[PDB]
């Protein structure tokens, strides 16, 4: 109970900032995550013996793919941590518990391929889950790991608290399906503009938690330009591998995924920032004002992508 995790001074200060990079040392990421749980949730939220065993089972069940990997897990969890710390009083005890765990687990056992590719390949998971295929798989993997002897980090909650936290996590992980993001944000925009947005409405909270999850998931675009730029190599490395596999099924992939159309990458980033990222962080800044630094960072990085095309880097 009297055992705090502590970070070296630079990490200690910088972890509080939205644009913090977790670093290249894998062996520190677990303790970074636990540090964030103790300051977000308290030293009491989770039996340390169990939390540590949960974290390492989850680490073990992410694969060594270029992007959708254990480093993405912890990066996405840190963004949620920054959002929760800057919006202390809007969130319940349960929500702080569920959401950092949802973020850590949201891409469990990802193979590095879109729901679209599973369906064109006719992968079994596409027969078992007809929409949000990988995302229902991720929640299924999370429940599996929670049920290993000595892994139930939630065992100390009441029956109902337990059921609420699993329903928070399930919605959170399903919301990371970007096909659902577009309508979710449209509705939040309408609801905030017409003034009907009410955070005691559970269905409204669910939508807000969904936008928070999309925001944390895309947070590579809110980092210092060298982080953003070097992460997009990892993102395109999976896209191109998926394009390759499409061609193997005798299908021309979309140019986004065709490694012969690298030239078109900066313009693709423009579409993504304008059509996805900027609107995401805009609506989130409108609903949660202290998240403005994610919107400012994202705009700076769109501007760095425009610079790339004009030949200025
Ligand atoms: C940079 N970043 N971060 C996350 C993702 C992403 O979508 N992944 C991670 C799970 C799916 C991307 C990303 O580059 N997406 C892109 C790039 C090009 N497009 C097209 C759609 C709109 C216009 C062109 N979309
Ligand atoms: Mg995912
Ligand atoms: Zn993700």
């Amino acid at each position: 109970g009297l055992m705090q995790f502590t970070l070296p001074v630079r990490l200690c200060k910088e972890i509080e900032l939205f644009h913090f990079d977790i670093g290249p040392f894998e062996n520190m990421w677990p303790g970074i995550f636990v540090y964030m749980v103790h300051r977000s949730c308290g030293t009491s939220c989770f039996e340390l013996e169990k939390l540590c065993r949960f974290i390492m089972s989850v680490k073990k069940n992410y694969r060594r793919v270029p992007y959708h990997n254990w480093k993405h897990a912890v990066t996405v969890a840190h963004c949620m941590y920054a959002i929760l710390q800057n919006n202390h009083t809007l969130f319940t005890d349960l929500e702080r518990k569920g959401l950092l765990i949802a973020c850590l687990c949201h891409d469990l056992d990802h193979r590095g391929f879109s729901n679209s590719y599973l369906q064109k390949f006719d992968h079994p998971l596409a027969a078992l889950y007809s929409t949000s295929t990988m995302e229902q798989h991720h929640f299924s993997q999370t429940v599996s790991i929670l049920q290993l002897e000595g892994h139930n980090i939630f065992s100390t909650l009441s029956s109902s608290e337990y059921e609420q936290v699993l329903e928070i996590i399930r919605k959170a992980i399903i919301a990371t399906d970007l096909a659902l993001y577009f309508g979710n944000r449209k509705q939040l925009e309408e609801m905030y503009q017409t003034g009907s947005l009410n955070l005691n409405n559970q269905s409204h909270r669910d939508r807000v938690i969904g936008l928070m999850m999309t925001a944390c998931d895309l947070c590579s675009v809110t980092k210092l330009w060298p982080v953003t730029k070097l992460t997009a190599n990892d993102i395109y490395a999976e896209f191109w591998a998926e394009g390759d596999e499409m061609k193997k099924l005798g299908i021309q992939p979309i140019p986004m995924m065709d490694r012969d159309k690298k030239d078109e990458v900066p313009q693709g980033q423009l579409g993504f920032y304008n059509a996805v990222a900027i609107p995401c962080y805009t609506t989130l800044t409108q609903i949660l004002p202290p998240t403005e630094p994610l919107l400012k960072a994202c705009r700076d990085n769109l501007s760095q992508w425009e610079k790339v095309i004009r030949g200025e880097e």
